[PDB]
């Protein structure tokens, strides 16, 4: 574990045909093109002019992001009017960043982590088209409100403000290479100590997606909507729509904290072509070759140890041979040719098109998934190599199969390239990640009942589909790594299968649900016989209980072993008092009601005075003792916490999970309400 | 000299009332407000509606950037149609960056330096207003051309492409704090080794500057166009227009290379407020306090050693007390209160208004000039302290005088703050810079005759006004640190006064001028007697001559001392041959013509064959020997180089200046042609 290695500890994406990493992996491993073909009816509905449809140069297809118009404004405390004004690219980036942090297992509203964010969005066609006329005929006040909801500057800071990211929050833009430049700056920030975690990401969404495009020979776009990277029939790409983000942390920190490591960034490099090329928009062999070599040098990774490269890969007749010539030059720099056919080459642009500002996210996230799965996937629309590409001069070949990624003398390593219009180039070196008994309280919360139900079904489903999940990790991730919201649910479970079923059934006997309407509860210290089996179980199983019980027995003047065996009022008091103090230590602020104190010793009376126990409440009461023939021990205590917490009591989950190693794991992400917010031009 | 210290080795600015650093220092030291008041006639000319003029809330004033519409497209190889399309913010940033590199003394078209650029521009109102209708009714091809000439992404890369910057070139945007964030990332890049030099800067230009504004109580803008920072009558600021850039290099490198150090950046910090504040646009004491403390810690600078702070300083009733409360908290963090009245506080927004994206450049450059001049300057419109500001809790007081900056126990140190809408905060620690015989060839070149004449007058003027300038440094800076352009001029001078006069007079006897029209010249090796005084002078004074003369004497079979004394044809040959070889070693590619070889020895014939001397030219001839009663020695040789170079011969000025330490110094910057490029809405 090198000092400079950066872990990818979470990620998220909404790309054409894939709203999550799991569905993206399905697109990739199944070798599918996500191109949408538009009917004439759909194009007419979209206001495409009739001469345009008739034109044989017009391409009736696109790479669309479904529900780009949807946004859960309520969750983010944003009004309808404001949601409508905000560029969909910024809305989608905000939800995507939320998802990435969720998958990482970190709730930035809690904890001491300092989280930065580097992000960029594409050309704001929402402002130009949908809000265009609105802008030029508006007051300075309303123009100002449109500026802070639409200018590029605000994508990173809106996210910082709404998610609570206190590290550097910077909008970074270099056109098609924006994604990997953001990744580069995030890593630089992390290594310099600006922050302890960082998001890096990008969004590109055309306000008029859903329409086709006119083919022009002087431009990068293909005549048929297909992107045939490295193929002899390569004729360009299709602009796509999408958004992606990764969460980054020093690898040593990630391992120490017990995070899931999806992959390791070994090094990154960024440069610019400068002047020495035939035009501002022209490609450059030398600029590309240099940034690849620079990234490998920084990563301390020899070119012969790289076994996959994710090319920028736009399928232009000029650009494809240049990209391979540049890779050959970089890879062969330390001598002569590497073994032919020894490094796979591919382009996700063949699946989802060219995501512009977000292209590098689609490329990096594909490569991360391949590495985590130790699985190579196809580059599509490849039938025969472009004769002008000099494959024989180097190690590259275009992989067209889903298959095991063969082991090598080093861990599996990949390169990821992204080259922008304007000549800023980026290359990132990524490595596969290093190799990796009682009941638990599972807690869920959402901003609406409907969201809570969906989240419950999602978790149930995820739990059924992976039995290998550790219930501990699931409980910890849910408690520590999810926003604390008003509609709440909880369940005490004995294992993953058990949990899956209980959550699916929704049977109130086990599944506790409460919301902001329900009354804040009190804990009731009752009379009743002792509970020796229950007392002994908590004493053995719960360290916090054991502490306060020992100290309570000291005050009462009786040995702990005596009280734990006892059936009398002193014993019943002790168990309940110790439970109440353990709850308090875990952050509970529920009042303790002790309504009947007659048959209690003076010491018990003082202890009740010390914690300021009320004599009554003016509020639902939760008993501190199990009912007869109810579950006892830790199962009871966890159910108690669950009942209080769902009803709005405070719990400090960090303190609650103190005594154990925490392991954060990927679980389903928030079911954002699909509310349409769209300004009509 | 700490490893992490960064030198500011050049800078440039066009702010209201100041098109250069020198004129900016005049605004600052003279305590002037650059606010422009608009007549009703001017406002009407600008298309301001009549109800608007009548409105008593309307403020008929602004902080305008003169000639924001002007751009030397020819110099940058840009067509008229393209120049018109490019956002004026990007045009102005491009010219400003050129100026900054010129003042630093580096021509990025030559040399091995790797230069990065981090820059941001403000809201593109040129695209929205001037090109708005044009965009929505244009083809996809023309929309694409408007995108690459107007989107934020392209400001840094356009500059990289047109100036030849091959380091990371990144557009960075965080609203009002953009400038110092760019500076922060440039320093991070430099310290990480992305590059060896870096530009950082920003431009903010409203397409409708020249109009007034309507006052709204819910906004940051003052009712009278004055910005009364920290005053009891503080009521906000005025939006301004401007552009600035700095050139950064590791301090150790700068000193080693002999650069001018204008100031030293000791440390920088960037953070974001996150969620814990009352609104997205609200201020935050804690965010500000943290970034100031973080910057000082990183700089290893104790708060008690800081004697000036350049505040964000926007003069809002809420914001001013908050900024001082935050500074107090940061400065007092290591104990109790520092001495009252011991650190000056000011805001350049009181001079030039709020330059938005460029505000931090105006603040940083003011602070750099103060430090270089060891002179404090006034913060304006300060009559009585705002009662709500807790000055007494800390060391701060508002300085209102131009006066010597008192020496202290450490070098003079300042802080510079910039806080953005969206909550990204930056603070930079700056320190004063460390303490610092023959003829010379001065070379000038421009892209037009008119520009060449203006540049000549400018240099003449600058030379008159500083006699302390070292002629050496002037010659080196001009030769190594200026773009090589087609209309050329040169002068051999014996000192600064001499140069100043010769350049002003323009007398062809001394001042050589030539352009692309003039013929590429040849050097002529003539017959004629020896020139013993001339030979001995070059031998003594020019190492390159001495080398080739020694070797030529070896070939001829005669001792060098004999030939240097000689009057014969062998001696005349030797001196001319050695001069020709010295020119070749300095990169000359002018043909050598030896038309009359009769009375030359065989050895001389072989030597002429070896360099492939022509027997004639089919071209003006320049003699390799001084004419009788002409200047001799180094003066002659330099005049020779000048004649060839002005006529288009190649010279490698790096090789030419090899044997000596180079010192780059500020000289006047390029006289960009004032051509208007402005799209009509
Ligand atoms: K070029
Ligand atoms: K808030």
């Amino acid at each position: 574990v090198r000092d400079s290695d950066i872990a990818v500890i979470g990620l998220a994406c909404r790309f054409p045909g894939a709203a999550t990493p799991d569905t993206f992996w399905k697109v990739l491993s199944e070798g599918r093109e996500t191109l949408t073909h538009f009917s004439d009816e759909e194009l007419r509905a979209a206001g495409v002019a009739e001469p345009l449809l008739a034109d044989d140069r017009y391409v009736k297809a696109g790479q669309v992001l479904v529900d780009a118009d949807k946004f859960d404004a309520g969750l983010f405390g944003i009004t309808r009017d404001e949601a409508e004004l905000i560029d969909p690219q910024q809305r989608q980036f905000l939800e995507c960043a939320y998802e990435a942090l969720e998958r990482a297992g970190y709730d930035p509203q809690r904890g001491e982590q300092r989280i930065g964010v580097y992000a960029g969005v594409g050309l704001n066609t929402y402002l130009l088209h949908n809000l265009g006329e609105r802008y030029r005929t508006a007051s300075s006040v309303d123009r100002y409100r449109m500026m802070i909801t639409n200018d590029k500057d605000f994508v990173a800071t809106r996210t910082a403000y709404k998610l609570n990211l206190c590290g550097p929050s910077v909008s970074t833009n270099t056109a098609c290479s924006t994604s990997l430049v953001a990744v580069h700056l995030a890593c630089l920030s992390l290594l310099s100590g600006d922050c302890t975690m960082a998001l890096a990401g990008a969004a590109h969404i055309q306000a008029d997606q859903g329409e086709g495009y006119l083919h022009h020979e002087g431009m990068i776009f293909s005549p048929d909507g297909h992107c045939r990277a490295f193929d002899a029939k390569a004729q360009g790409t299709v602009i796509g729509n999408g958004v992606g983000a990764v969460v980054l942390k020093r690898l040593s920190d990630a391992l120490a904290d017990g995070d899931t490591v999806h992959a390791v960034i070994k090094g990154t490099a960024v440069n610019n072509d400068g002047s020495d090329k035939t035009g501002y928009t022209a490609p450059s062999v030398q600029g590309q070759a240099a940034v690849v070599a620079e990234a490998q040098e920084i990563a301390d990774v020899g070119p012969e140890t790289v076994s996959y490269v994710e090319a920028h890969g736009t399928a232009t007749p000029l650009g494809d041979p240049i990209e391979v010539a540049a890779l050959n030059q970089a890879f062969n720099r330390e001598g002569a040719a590497l073994a032919p056919g020894s490094c796979a080459l591919g382009s996700v642009k063949t699946n989802v098109g060219h995501l512009d500002t977000a292209a590098g996210m689609a490329g990096l996230i594909k490569t991360i998934l391949m590495l985590r799965h130790r699985t190579l996937v196809p580059s599509l629309c490849f039938e025969a190599p472009n004769p002008e590409i000099d494959f024989a001069a180097g190690p590259f070949y275009v992989g067209t199969e889903t298959k095991e990624w063969p082991a090598g003398p080093t861990p599996r390593r990949a390169g990821v390239s992204s080259f922008g219009i304007g000549g800023t180039n980026a290359h990132v070196i990524v490595e596969e990640p290093p190799a990796v008994a009682g009941p638990r309280l599972l807690v869920l919360s959402a901003n609406t009942p409907a969201a809570l139900d969906t989240a419950t079904a999602d978790l149930a489903r995820a739990l059924r589909k992976d039995r290998d999940l550790d219930l501990s990790a699931v409980a910890q991730t849910l408690a520590l790594g999810r926003r604390v919201l008003p509609y709440r649910r909880a369940l005490v479970a004995t294992g993953v299968r058990d949990a899956a079923l209980a959550l699916a059934l929704g049977d109130a006997g086990r599944v506790m649900t409460a919301g902001p309407a329900d009354e804040r509860p009190v804990v009731e210290l009752v009379t009743g016989g002792g509970t020796p089996e229950h007392a002994a179980a908590l004493y053995e199983e719960a360290a916090a209980f054991r502490e306060h019980f020992d100290r309570c027995a000291a005050e009462l003047g009786t040995p702990a072993a005596e009280l734990l065996r006892g059936h009398g009022p002193d014993a019943a008091f002790a168990v309940q008092y110790a439970t109440a103090r353990a709850l308090a230590g875990w952050g509970s602020t529920a009042p303790v009601v002790a309504a009947d104190r007659t048959e209690l010793p003076d010491a018990a009376l003082r202890l009740l005075d010390g914690i300021g126990a009320q004599h009554t409440a003016g509020r639902p009461g939760v008993a501190l003792l199990p009912a007869a023939s109810a579950p006892v021990g830790t199962a009871f205590l966890l159910g108690l916490i669950g009942r209080l917490w769902t009803a709005g009591d405070t719990v400090d989950w960090t303190v609650f999970h103190q005594g154990e190693p925490v392991r954060r794991v990927p679980l389903p992400t928030y079911p954002f309400e699909r509310v349409r917010h769209w300004a009509e031009p």
